[PDB]
């Protein structure tokens, strides 16, 4: 299940996060916006960069021990109220939440692993209601 | 062949038992919602709690003592009748039991051994024919 899944991401985390991250700027290309020096370059020309990997693993590491303090799926207020509160998070919106985890949890069934798919998706939508809570437009 | 698997499995019940269990919480994750102890624990977690231990093996003892007193792969009248009168089981359908199976016999084909698959799938369907005369849902 879930918890089971942090582990699982964690045990393999920078390959997890670029397969994900790359599956979410490629389902949605205009996301690319928000980060510098990622447009005109395939999967293989990001992975390569010294700044693509070591930034998208930050994030998953961040993102997977808001799932491990979360019950039943639902995160904690203060992770959320920190993510809306982060200066590199100041132009988001829910909907560019909402977006990763479609992409992720179309990720995980996909897979080749037993990924409780159903959890992410539920874990994403309690995080963008946490993050409205929060403040977040 | 069967006879043999159940000798495999006895060999080392307390790891087969925990693998098969855990191949159908993850390949039914709503399955979970039955065993409320077990919920939001990882897999290392649960295999420290004294009962998700002893109640898995205690579970795959008695599979094994209807398995092997079957007759080519046709379980007893009166073991199909002891799952059904079980206060455990009380809410419980003949399709959490085929699940169970399905699991059990996706796990043996993955495995790297050499587990009569088919007679197991069987042996699933026999008995879930025998739950449901049994009168189970
Ligand atoms: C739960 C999901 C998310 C978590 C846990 C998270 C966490 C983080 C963390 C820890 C950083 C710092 C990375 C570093 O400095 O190396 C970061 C940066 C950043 N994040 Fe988020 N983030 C999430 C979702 C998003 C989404 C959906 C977007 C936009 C679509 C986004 C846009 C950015 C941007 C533009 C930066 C700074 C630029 C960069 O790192 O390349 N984040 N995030
Ligand atoms: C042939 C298949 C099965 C056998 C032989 C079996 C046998 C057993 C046994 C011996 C126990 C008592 C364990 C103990 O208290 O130490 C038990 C309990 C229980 N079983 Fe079944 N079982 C089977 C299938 C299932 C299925 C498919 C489910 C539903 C997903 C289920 C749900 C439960 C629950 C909720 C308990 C109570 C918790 C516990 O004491 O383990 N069982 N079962
Ligand atoms: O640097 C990054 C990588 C992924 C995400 I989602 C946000 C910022
Ligand atoms: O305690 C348990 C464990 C596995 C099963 I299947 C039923 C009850």
């Amino acid at each position: 299940g879930f918890k089971q899944d942090i582990a699982t991401i964690r045990g393999d985390l920078r390959t997890y996060a670029q397969d994900i991250f790359l599956a979410f700027l490629n389902k949605y290309p205009d996301e690319r916006r928000y980060f510098k020096n990622y447009v005109g370059k395939s999967d293989q020309e990001l992975k390569s960069m010294a700044k693509f990997g070591d930034h998208t693993e930050k994030v998953f590491n961040l993102m997977m021990e808001v799932a491990d303090r979360a019950t039943d799926c639902v995160p904690l207020a203060s992770d959320a109220n920190t993510l809306v509160q982060m200066k590199q998070h100041s132009s988001l919106t829910t909907g560019n939440f909402e977006k990763l985890f479609v992409a992720l949890v179309e990720y995980m069934r996909a897979s080749g692993q037993s990924f409780d798919s159903q959890s992410w998706d539920r874990f994403g939508k309690n995080l963008v209601s946490a993050l409205s809570s929060a403040g977040m437009k």
